[PDB]
């Protein structure tokens, strides 16, 4: 019936940054659907050298690293009585400064890695692109194809770590009503996404997305044209656009407060210098195609760049063909910028990024005079070394809408009309309404998936919003789900 | 193919606690799905007085709020040696009693606020009432029919909040097998839910549910009947019933404890006066109709209220039509009731709901005479400002039975019969298993949703139970998916 | 068209650890779906008593238990000054050695005991067993074939807990931008997987799994074959291999460290020596029947025990009928080993079980003098009673190939090509991926559970291993879908 066949690519060495190319041989008479398999290499940073105290130094992303003598404050001019600086890893093991190969940074991979390494894939018969996307479109598919029943294993194929639940003892717990034994549940992460001196080999299924990888009715025939001069083109991404570092190294403030109480006060401030991550390796690199032994959908995308004041307007140039549905998304260039240090984790995110911080502090008081016992002799309070980040994401778009060739066929729907109300009415079991707000679905038919017939098919785009200006331009993503004909 | 259109209300100036008319216009051939839009205004509470120490106050609920004076219990009557009481903000900055306008209570909304907004829903064609909903038959079917792909879009329309992840930084963590970095997940909530000092507009989107806003198919004709008499009358909830206060003063108590070694414990206790939550305005009210271009299922419902001792039979007199399942929950009147604090946590509930209270207290432990060294000098107990609230649902119904005419039909299954294995094996995907232990499925058909045709249809009700008394009241929620004929 | 019937077993007085036998009556037409019904009884520990000071004695799992002398270590030779040793409950009581029935162990269930109950379950019709199979079967679909809106109904049905949601009060937590308020989200346990002092009956309802209880359509006739000869045979699992104890005598240690600062350390060890459990009685066993008022898939199971290093070839004897997909799961012995302290937790998982542990403490500083102020006086740092257990399950396989009469068919995929990949994209609603990383599909049709009717069908299973050896051995559970004929 069919049979799953490697091929190895025609490049040899492939490398991050380059392009990679697979041919597709002659073996069945049908092939659907293919996956590509790749193996990245293990990763460290380089050892540094611990600085002396008064030292300072230019850090990450344009920021200044200090590390403050005794008896001033962050900075190391301003004083602060009774200050002590010292310095410990992330762990808080000390370090005794000075000390040459002293410390190592910490590397980490950036949030579902498999859909990144894919940049670009295009699909080539004598030239002549029959299919072409990038790594955008992935990303705003996911959101919304992928059902969730599907999701641990679809995060374990990418490269994406998922939490692990934990138990602790049983514990009091007084019930009250207007004694029972419980136990708390927690989570913990341990994948490529974690903080590690050395991360491991990582492998990774890339799965291809063209029409005839979707269904076997639709699987193109192996003779109907010759196997000489199928290939497939990826443009790989670089290593600086997948891995990326944590501080190795941080200054420890103890700080006395003398009064009543007297109160000791300990907090923390990383010292990052980035290091040279050592070069990864891509080895085993497949293409595992399900050869078959015995009118289609074009994914149309769009990107376009918008850096208008309060309101826009783009007009549609590439799509052509009659339209079920389409996808839509504003993402923010900043998402994707090197000089965000988030852009590990929020580069695949339709919206603007902020970040909730809490620092949690354990607190004591104690009193001996034990005839004042008023107010207590002594307060300390103790941070952790690196705070519990929240990341919240806030929609670009306030309104929008998507007009014909005169008529206006939309009127400025609120943006949660889009986002959340057209995924939970039509779609059925192929669509679900994504945690993302900035992802909106446009349907023009009344069962855009849940059948294979069209229901209803089909240019401006016009929305406000109050994100952009001249300095928080953005990228406009469109993949719409065509119909073409194939002969 | 389709549109949608806006129609403003037919009322004019819509309040909380009133009435509401929307009148459908003559625009398409068909029209299916409507959906209702509200954008409910911002509140805050008033500014109080600090009380002076010693006072007294009746508060909430109908209990009392002391302030007690130093040397005594929280009772200002019985003494307890070493007391200290001061007064906090519910974030632990000081207060200093006495001062006028000096805090401010804190506003949240109930859980799933676009639910309860809709009291009360009907549907006229020169009067006669073609159907008719509350809001108990709404919280009844979301609990079997959103899905679960589609329920984080069903909580942005109705105004729920959704947690957010958060990551810590790296730990130790060593792990045994008869070391490795690690990172702990945590979880936060910030929707309207949560209570702030100042709530922003809430919109909310709140689907009908009427037999035509199902299918496509059973679209009813806009020139059958003419667009002069179709009404929808919506009695909307009052503004108690939809926001609620939290406590912006606690009492700090510090009571030492002289002996070996000598504690120090530090509890809280609310202040809880009600204050004047400014009256909400409802702007941008419309209803978005989707007009279509070019037998029937009524959910047929009835409550019924329930007093009697340890079983109870209620025959169904509003039933008429074939029925090809039902969904029965038993609520008690005090998850409704106004007595009740957790009224805005527990009104969708269909059991008993008891809270577990976990106080998270912080230990520590000094020793200094450094020669007696066995046991310590000094303990340290502090808690947080209010704990954490775990509530815990418990079903009404022990064993239940459905009776015809004259044969018993069902011999008292158990509850965990209904709740849980007859929505596990009957429905597909159309129905999922409840979280609520209260809700329960009767079916009369082999496959009741998977398919559009009737596979099989169809009156006491009678149970067992041991919470149901005199003062422990409850109400009979039915909702029948019965078959009727339109012509 | 269909009622449920109770039927009462054919033995009488069931025990845990001997044989059920059911007899299918006449009452019908047809019939399909089956479910048994028990209740476990109640169950408790015995009163141990306190043991003296500086006494061992031989615990759990051929372990010492030991209760050392003040300035000693945990062994009770090797000294360690200032070291002083009291008994504690696992709630933090004190206890004062040399007691006579001074504390009880805590009991608990294992995970998912519904489906561990029920060890081997097979049909007769004189003799001649139709359909027979295991609790690994079980154990091994669940993870394939229950969707995921069900699973929370299928765990109250076969007894596990649930995690239950609460939250805290308002916090702080300021925003960074490159403030508001905030609520955190816990969750809790609390049902017979938590340790209790006594736990309640447990109810358990166990679907039976036979060709039959799947459709409706292939529901056998009961007049067919006579009722006087169709019999349910069950063996039901052991006592011990149901519940477990916790320990309820903890040995806590004080240290304290003298010099700059002085320090002072508590930390804890469970004194664990079994007792005895009273015997589980078992109550209103019932099997429920539905009846039906007016070609076939047989599941085809084998287990096979493996002991190889590196690689291992297994053919497969017991196989039969053409195979549409089958399941496959590699589990080490030592999971359902009694030498294993956590077989109650890994004995339905087909992979090795590494623990990591979290040992949360609190540290507080504090510093008198306040002329020093450099380094502080006092360290202190406490420990939790009982530690978080975070529980990692690693995969067995390395590579797998299954082949047919002469060729290859699979030439040595990597193991989540088969665990990951294949459930991902074949399946579609009726296959999940499943969490255990153990657990592979095989496929041989293009749609295995999408419809029914088969869309292909079809011998050596070879795999490569680091970890099997001779002390560390496996068994191979294999559970296909095969296709016979009824007539």
């Amino acid at each position: 019936g069919f049979e799953y066949n490697k091929v190895r690519p025609h490049t040899g060495t492939p490398t991050l940054g380059n392009k990679l190319t697979f041919g597709i041989p002659q073996y069945g008479d049908f092939f659907h659907d293919m996956v590509g398999h790749h193996i990245l290499g293990a990763c460290h940073s380089s050892w540094q050298d611990a600085p002396i105290q008064g030292t300072s130094q230019m850090g990450a992303h344009g920021q200044l690293q200090t590390f403050p003598r005794n008896g001033y404050d962050w900075d190391n001019q301003t004083p602060l009585e009774g200050a002590v600086y010292t310095l410990v890893d992330p762990f808080g093991r000390p370090i005794v400064p000075g000390t040459k190969n002293a410390y190592r940074n910490l590397v980490y991979y950036c949030e579902y890695p498999g859909e990144r390494l894919y940049e670009n894939v295009r699909f080539d018969v004598n030239g002549n692109s029959l299919d072409e996307y990038s790594s955008d479109v992935t990303t705003l598919v996911r959101k919304f194809c992928i059902p969730g029943d599907k999701m641990t294993g679809y995060k374990h194929l990418v490269g994406q770590e998922v939490s692990v639940e934990g138990t602790s003892g049983p514990l009091l717990c007084n019930i009250h009503d207007l004694l029972d034994i419980r136990r708390n549940v927690h989570y913990s992460c341990n994948g490529p996404q974690t903080p590690k001196y050395y991360q491991p080999p990582l492998a990774l299924w890339i799965k291809l997305r063209f029409w005839f990888n979707e269904n076997v009715n639709l699987a193109i025939p192996s003779v109907s044209i010759p196997f000489g001069e199928r290939f497939i083109t990826i443009k790989l991404a670089s290593q600086k656009d997948l891995v990326n570092e944590f501080p190795g190294l941080f200054v420890r403030q103890s700080r006395f407060i003398a009064g009543r109480p007297s109160r000791r006060n300990i907090r923390f401030k990383p010292w990052f210098i980035p290091g040279v991550i050592n070069e990864i390796s891509l080895t085993n690199n497949e293409l595992y195609i399900n050869n078959l032994f015995v009118l289609i959908r074009v994914h149309k995308t769009q990107v376009t760049h918008t850096n208008n004041n309060h309101h826009d307007e783009k007009l549609m140039s590439a799509l052509k063909w009659p339209i079920e549905y389409m996808f839509i998304g504003l993402k923010p260039t900043w998402n994707i910028s090197d000089q965000n240090p988030h852009q590990h984790r929020d580069w695949h995110k339709f919206g603007h990024v902020v970040n909730a911080i809490m620092q949690p502090t354990h607190h004591a008081e104690i009193s001996f005079q034990d005839r004042d016992t008023a107010l207590p002799d002594a307060c300390s309070s103790i941070s952790d070394i690196s705070p519990v980040t929240y990341p919240i994401t806030l929609p670009i778009i306030k309104n929008i809408s998507v007009t014909a060739h005169g008529i206006n066929l939309i009127d400025k729907f609120p943006s949660k009309f889009c986002s959340s109300y057209i995924p939970f009415h039509y779609g059925g079991n192929a669509i679900k309404t994504p945690d993302d707000p900035g992802a909106m679905m446009i349907t023009f038919a009344l069962k855009p998936r849940e059948e294979y017939q069209p229901s209803g098919h089909i240019f401006y785009i016009s929305w406000d919003t109050d994100y952009v200006g001249s300095i928080t331009t953005a990228d406009l993503v469109v993949s719409a789900s065509a119909i073409n004909f194939l002969l």
